[PDB]
């Protein structure tokens, strides 16, 4: 198809208007006191929302180009969120902030390569200042604290998160189930989590989490690539009449069997999902057997002759639950024997004695941790379902933000952190005086998230900012109560990951745009 | 269908705008510090790329004519790449550089036939100067060196490439597989490669390489042309229920059975591909038997009566892998007996005693080399899949560039070589003073690639050029670090083939355009 | 500028024009950098007062027929 090609300035002016539309829509929700955005919907009444992520998801522009502009920032900003648990809006607000001023400069006659270098230097510097300003969050007292603050002043939530990390370690796997009674439970059970995402967004049954939750399903463990769908029918029809769902772990699942399974769940009979087996080569051989042991299933190997056609329900593994998302699979409560799992533990524990390389001793160590380490489940209790299915989500929010605080600590949450570092490195210089402009652009952009929060509240932003700048450390303005103080004591804190990720991603895409000379898209 | 016909100036003005759009989009990516191009995509977020080949692939213009202009340059520049391993963008940048100035000249009232002659002389001279400036790359020390430089300062890669050529000869066949462990392997195995491409671009399962990779498939060896699809079902259904793919080598495969097989893979049940048998006449008779021997299969001959309907799985050959591309088929690890292959070696070794003609002794010698010579596979190892499946590609890049260095030597890589030869032949003259204009056009066009690299970095091009011109041999500017030095010592070198191929192809199409008087295309 | 150069000097109207376009281009680029225009002006002006002093220094008299014929010629 014939394309439409834009160059240089025209391309960039387009890209700018695009992003400005996305940012202008999404930035108005930022505070604890956001303005609302009305999002139309086909059937029924519109949706009123103070939630940037929800607004962003809806933005798509008519003028392609303009569209690309917005879709580009949307992608980057989404990834901040993927790599933290928040920041999407901040990511966007900051991205707009650099892009606007960057693009204004290049258009003015300044060197795009220098402008980017400056922005990147200022960001590097700011990421350092952030690590410095970060307050560690290491002991159970601080874990619980950050947990309770994040779940909105709920001591009982922080207690649970802290108890889970207390039991399975800071690294250990923690999930959240629906509670059965009024009481919260914390059980530890035989399970595992590996770095593999779904093979299609079309398996998602929980649109909210953007995940795949499956109830007491069977697990298929195949050693080969799955292209054809014919070897599926002997097992896929035995689990059709067993009423339960089915999980597929194999080398891969190719378009032919995949696309049939994809339409076979949504609109279809048996609801199933599939993910690539963990690792590669010689690892996934034994790494897949690990799962077999845990779930009490059999591995369908090629080197033994076993084919998928010659497999029954008995050969399959089982768990009480399993959740798959963009890049993570985690299985919960394997039916695998305590004898069988302990036997496989002693088998690898032995193999660690090798020490042929510090690599091999470490890679076998990871397999032990996954298997013997287990998974900690939190059943969330409450008085009513509406109240409970809500609390659950709130815990999931806090759990996320906690794992991120444990990693890199916490900082002043009102976009205060960002203003702080920016005031610290006001002397930063480069070589080119165009490189300077670059830094000053990025510096100024760091005052944007705060200046915006304040504005969404109807307060003078200039004024609030100036006094937050006049302080030190984690002194800031709490917009919700209109008082100044130490943001962390007032319980207004972002994890450091998220503030940094927001900065870095905003910075990447901004630079990417200042260095774009050409855009290519389909004809209107 | 009624056509639209353009003549002379109009036709060329169109063609120019065409190429200018392609070049202007693609030239911005050239350096090690390219600007980005945003390439839209239907579903999901756009693609940001610094990669000319990828940009070029997308360009297609609305105004046919304009389109032809760009499609023309695209095809030529692609062929540079087909005959080297790189240069596509350089090919383009240079093609633009002549065409712009050429066409300006003809439009100004100068003789197209002379303008071309001048361009051609300058290129001839430059290709000579290039062979002079070139540095041989013959011994294992230099192979490994060029290998490591090409794989981006990775000594372990160069070692492997050098080890492969060390084992199977500089001419021998070398492929790259996915590694199973952390360690790199180099095995030699019974295999063969012949000059035959796929019978349809629709067999491609690896869109990246633009190739057809097939996993442990059966091989069908037919002596006749394949028009009808009826004689296929007895075998094509036995390999359907064997789960594995299937390769077809026959005299040909005609539209009738081809088009059914084409839609039968993409969107279809059994994934298969087909290629013409190597050679012609009396050669392909025995040349096909060679493959039969290697793969442990049977040849379905007409002169014995055997038909395709009367054939089983047992009659077919087998290999652990096979890759087909535009014009090359190569099979890896044939199941053929060591006794059977050695027997056929002794059979031909004998036949060499004939020496009825130096032609026959040479043609039988080529069949021995293919058969007994084998194929060297490189399994690439790494720590993680993302890291590995990447390294693999990087090796494939270096392997390519090495084979081309072995053939014609190496030169200063920053577009430096080009600027060098151009400064040498500044005295070159022709007969017509229009023929001079032609040379001066081509000469000036040779500074384009460097002048562009520099510009993509935001450095004065005039200035960098002038000082590279002021030196000698392989002195140049390294854009990545902004220092001058000996390009080869700093590890910035192109193989000589690629630089020459780029120049020649750019030059051909440019001349072709300067001599175009008429363009014919369908009605808008 | 070109007009005034002409009334005073009699020549240099192109140069004058080329300088003016240059200061403007560069000026505006700085104004877009956040610089205070009225200060960029004071800078320019001071640089010029100094340059004029320096030119007075470099200037050597021109009195012999040969030198005169040369300015005439380049003119
Ligand atoms: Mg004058």
């Amino acid at each position: 198809a014939a394309k439409d090609v834009k160059f240089g300035n025209d391309a960039r002016v387009k890209m700018l208007r695009g992003v400005n539309v996305l940012a202008d829509a999404v930035k108005v929700t930022l505070g604890p006191k956001g303005r609302n955005v009305v999002l139309d919907k086909s059937f029924g009444a519109p949706t009123i929302t103070k939630d940037g992520v929800s607004v962003a998801r809806e933005i798509e522009l008519e003028d392609k180009f303009e569209n690309m502009g917005a879709q580009m920032v949307k992608e980057v900003a989404s990834k901040a969120n993927d790599a933290a648990g928040d920041g999407t809006t901040t990511a966007t607000v900051l991205a707009q902030a650099i892009i606007t001023e960057g693009l204004k400069a290049v258009a003015a006659g300044m060197n795009p390569m220098d402008l980017k270098r400056g922005i990147d230097k200022a960001v590097t510097a700011a990421v350092e200042e952030l690590k410095a300003l970060s307050v560690p969050c290491s002991d159970s007292k601080a874990i619980a604290q950050v947990g309770t603050i994040s779940a909105n002043s709920d001591e009982t939530v922080g207690k649970l998160i802290a108890e889970a990390m207390d039991k399975v370690g800071k690294e250990g796997v923690i999930t959240v189930e629906d509670g059965t009674g009024l009481q919260d439970e914390l059980d530890v059970v035989e399970g595992m989590q590996f770095d593999r995402g779904y093979l299609s967004p079309y398996f998602i049954n929980k649109p909210e989490t953007g995940a795949v939750e499956l109830e007491s399903p069977f697990i298929l463990l195949a050693d080969k690539k799955i292209s054809n769908i014919r070897e599926m029918l002997p097992v896929l029809e035995a689990v059709a009449k067993a009423g339960k769902p089915l999980l597929i772990i194999a080398e891969d699942v190719e378009g032919e069997a995949l696309a049939t399974l994809v339409v076979n769940t949504m609109r279809g009979i048996v609801k199933v999902a599939a993910v690539k087996a963990p690792g590669f080569g010689d690892r996934r051989k034994a790494m897949l057997q690990d799962i077999a042991t845990l779930t009490g299933g059999t591995v369908i190997s090629e080197e033994i002759g076993m084919e998928l056609e010659k497999a029954t329900l008995e050969d399959l593994g089982q768990a009480k639950r399993v959740v798959i998302n963009k890049d993570t699979t985690t299985i919960i409560d394997g039916v695998g024997e305590e004898a069988a799992i302990q036997g496989r533990v002693a088998q690898i524990r032995q193999q660690i004695e090798e020490a042929t390389s510090d690599y091999d001793r470490e890679k076998l160590q990871e397999r032990v941790a996954k298997l013997a380490g287990g998974v900690a489940v939190i059943k969330v209790g409450a008085a009513t379902e509406v109240e409970m299915k809500e609390k659950k989500a709130r815990v999931e929010d806090a759990l996320h933000a906690t794992r991120a605080a444990v990693e890199e600590g916490v900082v002043a949450g009102g976009g205060v952190a960002l203003i702080r570092v920016a005031s610290k490195l006001a002397d930063l210089r480069g070589q080119n005086e165009d490189q300077n402009v670059g830094i000053k652009v990025a510096l100024r952009a760091m005052e944007a998230p705060l200046r915006q929060i304040v504005l969404n509240c109807g307060e003078e932003p200039s004024v609030v900012a100036n006094t937050v700048k006049g302080g030190d450390g984690n002194y800031g303005y709490n917009a919700a109560t209109e008082e100044y103080g130490n943001m962390i004591d007032m319980g207004i804190l972002d994890p450091t990951k998220v503030t940094r990720s927001a900065l870095q991603y905003a910075a990447s895409v901004a630079g990417l745009m200042i260095t774009t000379e050409c855009m290519v898209t389909d004809l209107p």
